[PDB]
């Protein structure tokens, strides 16, 4: 596993393994890609960032993953499949958070994203990310660029 503090100061721990810190994750952050661009959502507060959000006690990590994605961007997946999975070690609060990759089908149009600005494509992630306030924090740590990285070797994208 992986450990560094992130943007805020938290503590994240970083796994490529099975749901290694929960069995049952209550946030799920997804990695789109449609084509060869990268497919981000802009959230009202925080910025872009990949989609995800929390698990609903009604609901499985997968299908959580799914609904994000499709509320915060209108995209339809061709396929979900299970990267790996985070912890954030909080002042208050301790997370666990799936990482999805999903490739996307499509878009469609949609007259709401919720608490979200909707889709937003990007050719390539920029090199100023971390000092870039258009982004989310949640961009901003060791999560993106090791997880990109292991989504590079796995033959996916």
């Amino acid at each position: 596993m992986y450990e560094f503090k992130d943007y805020y100061q938290n503590t994240v721990q970083l796994s490529f393994d099975d749901q290694p810190f929960s069995d049952s994750p209550k946030h799920v952050w997804v990695i789109c890609r449609f084509g060869g661009k990268w497919l981000l959502t802009e959230h009202e507060d925080r910025g872009y960032e990949f989609p995800g959000g929390k698990v609903e006690p009604m609901e499985c990590a997968e299908e959580a993953a799914l609904r994000e994605v499709k509320e915060e961007t209108g995209a339809r997946v061709k396929s979900l499949k299970y990267l790996g999975q985070y912890k954030v070690l909080g002042k208050e609060k301790v997370i666990v958070k799936n990482i999805y990759f999903a490739d996307i089908e499509k878009l469609e149009k949609q007259a709401d994203y919720f608490e979200t600005k909707g889709p937003v494509l990007f050719h390539e992630l920029p090199e100023n990310l971390s000092r870039n306030k258009k982004f989310s924090f949640i961009m901003k740590d060791s999560v993106l660029p090791i997880s990109l990285k292991k989504l590079k070797e796995s033959g996916w994208i």
